RNA sequence: GGGGG
RNA sequence: UAGCCCCC
């Protein structure tokens, strides 16, 4: 460690709280990181005096592996395939030798790539050559699922840990996290690699590059080493930063060693991934003596997902695990995969926890951080053949006799059907009618928003559409000469803009291109990039599904994103007396087929939508005639609406199936079109659709089936007390059945077990295999809960991991920084040990802050000052002679955050600056007599500040665009959007109205007329950048670094005029013995103190924020937050109502709605959060898990502590100031380490009035 | 672009 | 060729 100490000495102390941070040391540390050679990191690793406890037997078979050749074969269709041995799952990358297939690299003679000879033979068509190429390309792919070379993360860890234990400012003692000599993962990493390199001078087992992966030419290297090493590094970092129990961590290493010792690392990982969760989380408290859990009340209406904390629920034996024991299956699993030693140890330790508390949840969390974090990989061919093959077993089909004769592509489900489909059909029919009945549905704007949803910069099987169209002699415009990417639905929209639906209808049946996605702890999933006409025609399906979800059930719309996964719901559901069943449906997409679901859904919508859609087109789709054969004998023609025409065309596609075009670039010669009946993922209907069926069937079970299939009084009573509107929350195929508890305790476990078994049997009737789980735990949207405590899963957030489905190279340098910041933010949300995590993050950041640049022998270097990271959100450890660790990771981002940390030490800074020569006679309002301008330019604080705000990726705008084709394109886009003259007429009105009442007040008027331009830009910025555009990006960053400044942004200079007084610590908002988030306990002072004093966010963040906008949606391309900001700004700038009415007309509203919302906005008392947007202030993401609403309202006093001040008084017409002022106070409170404190407005330099004018100038100048 | 179903 | 839905 002397090697590390010498090279990063001063920097190490700067990030350990011992010495101040300085850009000079930081940049040198950066240069040192870049000058360190890979092999040096290993040499550094050798310098570590590892303890015996950090060692464990390493399997010799991890090095000696068979040839890959017996693991593959050519199938009947000539595709290269993986040959199974351990089951139908054994389709991943096998653990084999690989050096025999490599050619030494010219220069790195010890490293090699796949023999060019072998690929050439493979390309010629040689079976053996193809097999070898496939293996080589997929093994390479497996090794690319990381963000950057492992050595960088390791070096970072060495540098960070060289600082020793950290002194907690709050607890006033050093932490007791074992040093690296006790880190088993690192030891293994060094040994495994050393053993591989053997006598070779090169210590790296492989090199992650841009030109591709290269393997160390050693007979001991295996295709399984990259994944193994990647798991070890994560575990190594986590043991030091999450303060994980070392003994547990070793268990995680053993599993990984076993995975590398097996015949397939990924496969083995997939089969054993439940070990830690099953033997801890799902086995906790078989016995229970005490502890406390939350006591929440679910407010009304439950749909708001709003809860209120009511105290603590004392625990006792009464609440011990009552759910069935998983011991047997868990042990069988361990025995089957050679891990019974691990399962047994976990089972034993889990039993020792008889109290539910911080210690016990941290144990679970720790255990669950040890699961491999690799993104499983297998060839595309394998994913497609495993996911689009299995078909649902409909044990009780809809009788053929129950369908009427056809009505085009659909058949009505006779109302005399005794089938359970009866209910599924009624729900979709009902919702279809109500949806189509809504007036908004027939508003040109609404239909523009819908037509604009799928017009995006992402793909849409562009090539297949062009050819399915060529098949009927219809050639689309090619716009020869435009600098935009052609494979975008945006390009598609422009091509189709001026063609009647009848000419593009065939495209609805065009093939579907391949799209893949790798996941952690899961298998790769195939994706279907539907084309514009396919997405268009899917509208009715999507809208009806949305209507069901908004009006008929209890569901959360989104994908996930911590807190957006409604944390509050899990706390409630998992807290005794309450209990929850974690319902999930396997093979969801493959279970939604025409045989039972789609034929019924298509029918119900087609019919229920009839009367209100009659005699009318929809979203560009015309009405038409179709053959009618409903009645027997009677055969006529039937007029249907455009909406019905859509269902008509969509039904034709759902019936036939999807032609998936598979071009497997990892498997030479594996080109085939696979037909499948599995439901599309890339469809706008997918998510909402599955959510709707989920609740609909659960409703039918609880209302009909269940009751009719049992006479058991308790079960009948239990089911009767459950409602899909009050007790069942779902999204897609995930479900959470919440059984509220009584004073008599919780509902009988045996009665619950009966209900579940019936649900299970119930789904077999229509092809659904319910994955039900009753284990005393709550699991929803990959969020884990036990006894009201959230258990972050560190396993799913691989520090070094990064999904990479395609072969394309990683984005140019700059890009990596956003990823590193994301790694930091995940740690904040996962609750790692704040100091250890912050210090490590500074090391990591420093190690990626420098890049070598080229301009033609013009070898320079791009360096980001430490200050850029602060701007991005990374808190300072110690600066300007301040105490160490005074800054919390809840410090805001950007200007708000800069304001916060600077205000907390304004005086320290001023004093430091003067005592170091930065003095002047001019007395600064913020920094007194400190020559701040000279200081900030020299320290690179201004530089870093501005560099952080520059594009971290090449720009394509400015590419020579031949004006004529450029106008044709944007015209096509315009016609697509402005199809309906009514809409256009609306915007033109807003326009001339704007010139009279709004023009001049603000300069950011959002307008539908901009969309075509924003769409063009999007298609542009989607294309591959050139090396020139790259240089241009660097030059920009480098010019900002050279330039010298005299101030911060106009908004930051304005906030700095405001001063506060931090006062009394707040009282606890929740009980301090209450486990809310594992890892967030008295051992993690700042996070814990913030959680306790500020309080947890007990409402859904989606619901909360939906109340901070006047309009929820708008045409894709415009920014809802932008529209909201313009309206409020106009109001704040004294604009007349007619001006807001004009703004609203320009974004598509009818004059009546426009005038109404405008008049409504004028007289409204706007909330802190919504109002703060007038100046671009947003609630920080890191704050989302806390009760920031309460902080703004009751703990940021705008009235000075000692009464009113002339400067602090808020002018009559400037009440909007209070919202901005609330954010600034909150900033300082949240940025200060420790307990949330009450803060009092102390001063505003030039007074409130002048402050307001200052903000009003910023407002009216945006976009000039 | 980032983090997540 | 590389989809859809969400927090900044
Ligand atoms: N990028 C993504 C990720 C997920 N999904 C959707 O999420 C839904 C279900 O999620 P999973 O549980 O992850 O998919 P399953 O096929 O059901 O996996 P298996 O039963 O193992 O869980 C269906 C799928 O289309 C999606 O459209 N796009
Ligand atoms: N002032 C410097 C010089 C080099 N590098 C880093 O070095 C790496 C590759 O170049 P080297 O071959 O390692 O640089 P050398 O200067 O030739 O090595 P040193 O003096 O020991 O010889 C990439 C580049 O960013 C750097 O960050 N800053
Ligand atoms: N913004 C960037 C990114 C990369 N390059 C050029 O790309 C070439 C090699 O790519 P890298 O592998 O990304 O650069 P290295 O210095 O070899 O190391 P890495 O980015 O970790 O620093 C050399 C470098 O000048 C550049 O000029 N400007
Ligand atoms: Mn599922
Ligand atoms: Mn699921």
């Amino acid at each position: 460690s002397s090697m590390i100490l010498t090279q990063f000495g001063p920097f190490i102390e700067s990030i350990s709280g011992i010495t101040d941070q300085s850009n000079d040391v930081f940049e040198d540390a950066a240069k040192a990181f870049s000058m360190f050679t890979r092999s040096d990191v290993y040499k550094a690793l050798d310098e570590i005096p590892f303890s015996d406890d950090a060692m464990l037997p390493i399997p010799p078979t991890i090095y000696t592996k068979p040839s890959h050749d017996s693991y593959y074969y050519i199938d009947a269709l000539n595709r290269v395939r993986r040959k199974t041995y351990q089951g139908p799952d054994d389709v991943y990358v096998p653990n084999c030798s690989i050096v025999e297939l490599l050619e030494p690299h010219e220069t790195l003679t010890s490293y090699g790539r796949l023999s060019e000879a072998i690929e050439n033979r493979a390309k010629d068509g040689d079976s053996q050559a193809r097999i070898a190429t496939t293996y080589g390309r997929i093994a390479e792919s497996q090794a690319r699922q990381i963000k950057a070379p492992l050595e960088k993360f390791v070096l970072a860890l060495l540098v960070a840990e060289a600082g020793g234990s950290l002194y907690d400012p709050v607890l006033q003692k050093y932490d007791e996290i074992p040093d690296l000599s006790h880190n088993c993962p690192l030891w293994c990493f060094r040994e495994i690699c050393r053993h591989i390199s053997g006598p070779l001078p090169d210590r790296a087992p492989y090199l992650y590059l841009s030109a591709g992966v290269f393997w160390l030419m050693s007979p001991r290297m295996t295709s399984a080493i990259p994944p193994l090493l990647s798991d070890l590094v994560n575990l190594a970092i986590l043991q030091q930063t999450a303060g994980l129990d070392p003994s547990l961590v070793k268990l995680g290493v053993q599993i990984c060693l076993h995975a590398a010792a097996s015949s397939s690392y990924s496969w083995f990982i997939l089969k054993t991934k439940s070990i830690f969760p099953q033997n801890t989380l799902h086995s906790m408290y078989e016995s229970l003596e005490g502890g406390y859990c939350p006591n929440l009340e679910w407010l009304e209406p439950r749909s708001d997902y709003k809860f209120m904390y009511m105290g603590v629920m004392p625990l006792s034996a009464k609440y011990a695990r009552s759910a069935p024991s998983n011991d047997k299956k868990a042990r069988e699993l361990g025995e089957k995969y050679g891990l019974s030693s691990v399962v047994g140890e976990l089972r034993k330790r889990t039993k020792t926890y008889v109290k539910h508390d911080f210690a016990s949840v941290r144990y679970i969390r720790d255990a669950m951080a040890c699961t491999s974090g690799i993104f499983l990989v297998r060839t595309p061919t394998e994913t497609v053949l495993q996911e689009y093959t299995q078909s649902p077993e409909i044990k009780v089909p809809i009788p053929q006799k129950d369908w009427t004769g056809p009505i085009g592509e659909i058949r009505i489900l006779k109302d005399t059907t005794s089938s359970i489909a009866r209910y599924l059909y009624r729900t979709w029919y009902l919702a279809a009618a109500r949806m189509a009945a809504q007036p908004r549905t027939w508003d040109p704007l609404f239909q523009a928003i819908m037509r604009s949803q799928y017009v995006t910069a992402r793909g849409g099987s562009g090539a297949a559409l062009r050819e399915s169209l060529y098949a009927i002699n219809v050639s689309l415009p090619d716009f020869k000469g435009l600098p935009v990417k052609a494979a975008t639905k945006i390009f598609q929209a422009a091509q189709l803009a001026n063609l009647p639906f009848s000419h593009t209808s065939v495209a609805i049946l065009a093939d579907t291109s391949m799209g893949l996605r790798n996941q952690v702890q899961r298998r790769p999933r195939s994706i279907m990039p539907l084309n514009v006409p396919q997405q268009q025609v899917s509208a009715p399906h999507t809208l009806t599904a949305d209507y069901i979800n908004y009006h008929m059930n209890l569901s959360p719309t989104s994908g996930s994103a911590v807190i957006e996964k409604v944390i509050p719901l899990g706390v409630y559901a998992s807290s005794p007396p309450n209990q929850s069943i974690n319902i999930d449906i396997s093979a969801c997409d493959a279970s939604i087929t025409w045989d039972f679901f789609l034929s019924v859904i298509m029918a119900a919508i087609h019919e229920g939508v009839a009367s209100s859609s009659i005699g009318k087109p929809f979203m560009g789709v015309p009405a038409s005639i179709v053959n009618d054969e409903s009645v027997v004998g009677v055969r006529a023609a039937r007029p249907i609406s455009g909406m019905q025409n859509m269902i008509q065309h969509l039904s034709k596609l759902y019936k036939r199936g999807f032609s998936y075009r598979v071009n497997d670039s990892f498997s030479p010669g594996n080109d085939f079109t696979h037909m499948t009946t599995t439901f599309p993922s890339g469809s706008t209907a997918t998510s909402t659709e599955h959510t709707a069926n989920n609740s609909t069937m659960m409703e039918t079970f609880l209302t009909v089936w269940g009751p009719e299939h049992t006479d058991d009084p308790d079960v009948l009573r239990l089911m009767k007390s459950l409602t899909i509107q009050r007790n069942y929350v779902c999204q897609g195929d995930d479900g959470l059945m919440i059984i509220d508890g009584t004073t008599a305790g919780k509902v009988n476990s045996e009665t619950i077990q009966n209900d579940l078994e019936l649900i299970s049997k119930y789904g077999e009737e229509f092809g659904w295999k319910y994955d039900i789980a009753y284990d005393g735990t709550a699991e929803y949207l990959k969020l884990y809960f036990i006894f009201g405590c959230r258990i972050p899963n560190l396993s799913r957030h691989p520090i070094v991991g990064k999904e990479r489905a395609n072969s394309s190279a990683e984005e140019p340098w700059p890009a990596i920084l956003d990823q590193i910041m994301g790694v930091f933010f995940n740690g904040v949300h996962d609750g790692l040990q704040w100091q250890r995590w912050i210090r490590y993050s500074w090391a990591l950041c420093c190690a990626f802050s420098r890049q070598r640049t080229m301009i033609g022998e013009s070898v320079g270097y791009l360096q980001y000052p430490m200050w850029s990271f602060v701007y991005w959100g990374l808190p300072l450890v110690k600066a300007f002679g301040s105490d160490p660790w005074i800054f919390s990771w809840y410090m805001p981002t950007g200007d708000l955050g800069m304001y916060s940390w600077i205000s907390l030490i304004r005086p320290l800074m001023t004093r430091w600056m003067v005592a170091n020569g930065y003095v002047t006679d001019r007395c600064s309002t913020v920094f007194g007599n400190a020559d701040y301008r000279r200081c900030f330019n020299e320290l690179k604080l201004y530089q870093g500040y501005y560099m952080a705000q520059l594009p971290r990726n090449p720009k394509k705008s400015g590419r020579a665009a031949s004006r004529e084709v450029r106008e044709q394109f944007t015209q096509a886009l315009s016609d697509y959007l402005m199809q309906n003259p009514e809409l256009k007429s609306r915007v033109l009105r807003g326009r001339s109205e704007w010139e009279k009442y709004g023009a001049g007040i603000i300069h950011n008027p959002p307008s539908l007329f901009d969309v075509p331009h924003k769409w063009y830009q999007g298609a542009q910025e989607a294309a591959i950048a050139t090396r020139e555009e790259l240089a241009e990006m660097d030059e920009t960053l480098m010019r900002a670094r050279r330039h010298s400044y005299s101030s911060f942004s106009k908004l930051l200079e304005a906030y700095l005029l405001v001063k506060w007084r931090m006062c009394e610590a707040r009282e606890p908002s929740v009980d301090l013995r209450l486990p809310l988030c594992a890892g967030i306990d008295p051992l993690n002072s700042d996070p814990f103190l913030k959680m306790v004093s500020v309080g947890p966010m007990l409402q859904s963040t989606r619901k909360y924020f939906a109340q901070t906008l006047f309009m929820a949606k708008t045409v894709s391309g415009l920014d809802v937050n932008a529209i909201d900001s313009a309206l409020l700004r106009l109001r704040t700038l004294g604009a007349d109502k007619k001006a807001l009415t004009a703004q609203l007309l320009m974004v598509g509203l009818q004059e009546s709605e426009a005038d109404a919302l405008a008049g409504k906005i004028m007289l409204q008392d706007v909330n802190t959060v919504q109002l703060a947007r007038v100046v671009n202030l947003a609630v920080p993401d890191t704050w989302m898990s806390l009760d920031f609403d309460s902080m703004f309202k009751h703990h940021v006093k705008l009235l000075p502590k000692d009464g009113r001040h002339l400067n602090t008084d808020i002018p009559p017409r400037m009440g909007w100031l209070r919202a901005i002022l609330r954010f600034l106070g909150a900033g300082m409170v949240m940025t200060a380490t420790g307990v949330a404190v009450d803060i009092y407005l102390e001063d505003i330099h030039g007074g409130g009035r002048s402050l307001g004018q200052r903000f009003m100038t910023w407002m009216r100048q945006e976009g000039r």
